[PDB]
């Protein structure tokens, strides 16, 4: 995504696992380190991947 | 045996910015989610990216 539209505040990409073991990816951008701490604390599940990126 | 080639526990890969205005890495294989909280809490600098990845 272009660095003129994806760009406000940090990006958080996370990947977790489900009952079929087939996994679920999502990204969460235009937020901050405190909002990353929400997703990290909300997880309570099979963690597979996690990323954060202070945009631009 | 400790991480020979990623192979132990959680891969953690952070990136923070120096006063020179460029990034430096914090690669840490063989961690856990509690050790990630230590790394994220103790490194304390201008964080630009991070990753966590459960072992292969």
């Amino acid at each position: 995504m272009v660095q003129n539209d994806f760009v406000d505040s940090y990006d958080v990409t996370m990947l977790l696992q489900d009952d079929d073991g087939k996994q679920y990816y999502e990204y969460h951008k235009g937020l901050s380190l405190s909002d990353f701490e929400v997703l990290y604390g909300n997880t309570a599940d099979e963690i597979i991947k996690l990323r954060l990126d202070k945009v631009l």
